[PDB]
């Protein structure tokens, strides 16, 4: 058995159990992952690499994790480009900006970029994203175009909880987003995690802007996982 | 509020939450610190940074590692020189070997040091070890001439159950140290932690052999911390 946790409900100017990429820093309690300005990315990862799978037993981690977020765009109209939760290999850093959220480099399925990433797109990218040409929240793996989405009415502003779980058994990832005024949206799909990145990883949060943009704020995060 | 945790029930032979210096390495399932040989060092140390109190609020965190340790000596009546649970700067790297167990570089206080270890010492340095030359368990700050220390009675072989706790309250650290056959040993003191270490640390282990050796292995590792 092999378990990892940790909580912050507030950020200080030196979270050192953090690796900062991009423009990311805190401040102010908050972690910032970029300010209002046109074409920046910032990341933030926990220092500590996870124990997602087990190779000699094939055990896959039962995990979940919990963070507030907000979205200040200064043009409630005119938002880009997003914010996202993603697990990667260890040694990951930045990928394409703007549309593709620092996390991707393309809208077709990459297995060598081995990442899963829960994302709150709030631009539309008419080569991928959902015709509707709604926000949403998507599940994405090794490609920008998510596997399954949920439109989502973004409250400017406002703080949104999180809480993203993942069921071993079922392989079943789970995404919850709440504003407190009370409306949620949820979102599932089967993930296979085993079979898209490596047995150890880093979490982190990934923010981007393009022509459009908006801060994109973490104020909390909370992460607990448990490989048997 | 900011909490770290932390459980390592087996070993793998990758584990790369674990960072290694000296001969440390991961091996059978157990963490192997040193093997039976002459004068070599071995430390290994958790990835994340620890944020072990905070100058703003004044706060200090409690905390409480647990721990199964076994020491293999080829001859139960030449054994050297031990084993510690430290607490250290984040950038903490291999110290002076033999009798100082990796963490020290002499038996005078040293600020600069700004370590605080619990060793389980198998060898009597006369310089600085108690003049009953028992071997014991210390408390160690900043110097390799503990604060207070318990004889203790090495069972050769045999696992060791360990429980160290820090309470944030008083202060107060308390070790407590089991063998199968039931055998228990209990030792404390005040360590104004927060006078001695810095904001952020790194928590591991050190064992050092040096003219008389043996081996010191973990077994298993827990750790929770909590800062308010
Ligand atoms: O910021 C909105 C958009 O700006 C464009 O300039 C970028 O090429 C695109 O990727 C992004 O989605
Ligand atoms: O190994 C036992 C002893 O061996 C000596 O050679 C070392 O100088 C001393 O530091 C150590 O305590
Ligand atoms: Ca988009
Ligand atoms: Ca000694
Ligand atoms: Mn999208
Ligand atoms: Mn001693």
């Amino acid at each position: 058995t092999e378990t990892t946790s940790f909580l912050i409900t507030k950020f200080s100017p030196d979270q050192q159990n953090l690796i900062f990429q991009g423009d990311g820093y805190t401040t102010k309690e908050k972690l910032t992952l970029t300010k209002a300005v046109k074409n920046t990315v910032g990341r933030a990862l926990y220092s500590s690499p996870i124990h997602i799978w087990d190779r000699e037993t094939g055990n896959v981690a039962n995990f979940v994790t919990s963070f507030t977020f907000v979205i200040n765009a200064p043009n409630s109209y005119n938002v880009a480009d997003g914010f996202t939760f993603f697990i990667a290999p260890v040694d990951t850093k930045p990928q394409t900006g703007g549309g593709y959220l620092g996390v991707f480099n393309s809208a077709e399925y990459d297995k060598t970029t081995q990442t899963v990433a829960v994302e709150f797109d709030t631009f539309y990218n008419a080569a991928w994203d959902p015709s509707n040409r709604d926000r949403h929240i998507g599940i994405d793996v090794n490609s920008i175009k998510s596997v399954n989405t949920k439109s989502w009415k973004l409250q400017n502003g406002e703080e949104a909880n999180v809480v993203i779980a993942f069921n071993a058994a079922t392989n079943v990832l789970t995404v919850s987003l709440t504003y407190p005024n009370v409306t949620s949206y949820t979102l599932s799909d089967v993930v296979s995690l085993k079979d898209v990145v490596p047995e150890w990883v880093r979490i982190g949060f990934s923010a981007t802007t393009g022509a459009e943009y908006a801060a994109h704020e973490v104020l909390s995060w909370s992460f607990h996982s448990e490989l048997s």
